[PDB]
């Protein structure tokens, strides 16, 4: 990875050491950025659900994981499981549970620093990763994103500034999650969100991290050329609400 300072760079050392798991999956996989394709050619509104008990950002919710995500089955496009151990509570037997029990795409939210964490999200289920561009060198990106697609996962590039941008589309991504949060310090910037959304090839699959606010910002957006949108603390808080936010 490269050189990192504070919550960041203990989470990525604390993810270099993560024990690898041993599973024989039970499903082929399902391409998430397929799915979210054929929501946008249906014009049903897509959204990534994703279950994170707790993060740096304050959020801090317990509620079963199962019932949640057989809740969200009938109205997300996928799922995101965070599995990050010490500033989300993630667990892999978590992720475990819940893919098996739904039969929709599933993220396996963490910080992917090294091959068996690969592994790991295949072995465990799940049908993607992220890939952090901010966290990974270029030839981490390039590499971790090759061992990926040899399992038949196309993975999210996640980006935050023009220059992530430019080394994801250097390396080749078709799957790119633009994020409003700096990973480093927390701070939201929608601006610069939009800005580097206007920048992306019309041929890539693009999901915003949204939040404050939503509705509003979904058609606005989608306009942009957003495919699918990605949630987190407004639905542990309220499940429910992802129905208004697909319906009128």
């Amino acid at each position: 990875p490269r050189y990192l300072k504070g919550w960041l760079e203990d989470v990525v050392q604390l993810s270099l050491r993560r024990p690898s798991v041993r599973a024989s999956r039970q499903r082929p996989i399902i391409s998430l950025n397929e799915r979210i394709l054929e929501f946008n050619k249906r014009n049903i509104t897509a959204i990534i659900a994703t279950y994170m008990r707790k993060s740096p950002w304050g959020l801090d919710v317990e509620r079963d994981p199962i019932e949640y995500a057989k809740f969200m089955e009938r109205y997300a496009v996928g799922l995101s499981i965070c599995t990050e151990e010490k500033y989300a509570n993630g667990s892999y037997e978590t992720l475990r549970k819940i893919a098996s029990s739904v039969s929709i795409p599933i993220l396996m939210a963490d910080f992917i620093v090294k091959e068996s964490q690969i592994d790991d999200a295949y072995n465990l289920g799940a049908d993607t990763v992220p890939l952090i561009v901010k966290i990974l060198t270029e030839r981490e990106l390039e590499s971790l994103l090759e061992y990926a697609r040899s399992y038949g996962m196309e993975p999210i590039i996640k980006i935050n500034d023009e220059n992530d941008l430019d080394i994801a589309l250097r390396i080749g991504a078709r799957f790119i999650g633009i994020c409003s949060r700096d990973w480093e310090t927390l701070e939201i910037n929608k601006e610069n969100q939009r800005k580097l959304i206007s920048m992306i090839p019309s041929n890539v699959v693009k999901v915003a991290s949204t939040g404050i606010s939503e509705r509003n910002e979904i058609e606005e957006l989608r306009k942009l050329g957003v495919n699918a949108f990605s949630i987190i603390s407004s639905l542990m808080r309220n499940p429910e609400k992802i129905k208004e936010l697909i319906e009128g």
